[PDB]
DNA sequence: GCGATCGG
DNA sequence: GCGATCGG
């Protein structure tokens, strides 16, 4: 996958929008709007890409294992990388060149833990994790856990897990 | 990738075999064929192939770093999937069909190992390493661990370090 | 730091 | 059963 500036990405991502689908049992499955995320380097707002980065949100499990093993991209030339119910990366055509998408879902009661992982950096998350384990927590892309059980939060957004968390809201833009 | 035939996969061997190089900071060095181990469904004899799995020996810790990161091969076509020092997936192109090929590098003193690792099944693996998990050893394809510490046994080859490890030695055809 | 999807 | 490469 080539490099992109922000800019690219962003209007590739508004094109995405309207035209991500899943086949389930033969049907085609429109993936809405409001159900993807844009998140990676760039929700954090870099310069330039290394490829374009989207959590997809999906309403049940047992949708799972249909939606990014057969995910659909109205009119889009692509090719699969690798694939399974959580990760999909992809390399699409997009004018005179090929660029690398990623795509990952997440369940709704997950969402917020989603787009904190997601979102990183890396550096970031290992800070956040590293000091959250030293108080016995286990944090991922699902949940809070402590001896490895569900540590039941009571947020809806990324803002309140932050913050329910004991860390400092920072944007995107500036977490490191 | 697509299957492959046992015949299709040893003819695939054979042509390899003296063909593997890499480049060590601009000079390319030959792999010898007798650091060339054929490995997984290939020496089980397995009917069907689902890829053409090779094992590389390599005789100092120091190239690591550079033999599947700048792998060659001579004269034929393929892409890189996948790669770090100790695995390398590579799609090749053989006949005008496209194949999975699976590299893997162990160091000489993890030959043994690493043959009976890479050469499993893995149903079989999981029960020997189930059975020697219950005396407190750690079997995997770098060595036998106790205590986080490599127990060493005066063996060299795979015959003699699964009777060692007190099972029964049996044609990796046979292993389950 | 932690998980997904391999790798045999 | 145990480890590698790659996902943020």
């Amino acid at each position: 996958g080539g490099m992109l500036t922000l800019i690219q990405g962003k209007k590739i991502v508004n094109h995405l929008r309207s035209r991500l689908a899943f086949e389930y049992n033969g049907q085609l499955i429109k993936i809405l709007s409001k159900n993807i995320v844009a998140v990676g380097s760039l929700r954090r707002e870099e310069k330039m890409l290394n490829d374009v980065d989207l959590l997809i949100i999906v309403p049940e499990k047992k949708l799972l294992k249909h939606v990014l093993p057969n995910i659909r991209i109205k009119g889009l030339s692509f090719s699969v990388k690798v694939c399974g119910e959580r990760k999909c990366v992809l390399f699409i055509e997009w004018e005179k060149k090929t660029y690398q998408l990623d795509l990952f879902t997440a369940l709704a009661e997950e969402k917020p833990y989603a787009i904190f992982h997601f979102t990183g950096p890396v550096s970031y998350l290992i800070r956040i994790r590293a000091a959250l384990k030293k108080k016995n927590y286990k944090l991922n892309q699902y949940g809070l856990f402590k001896n490895q059980t569900l540590v039941p939060l009571k947020i809806t957004t990324e803002k309140e897990l932050i913050k329910e968390l004991g860390f400092t809201y920072r944007i995107p833009k500036k977490r490191l």
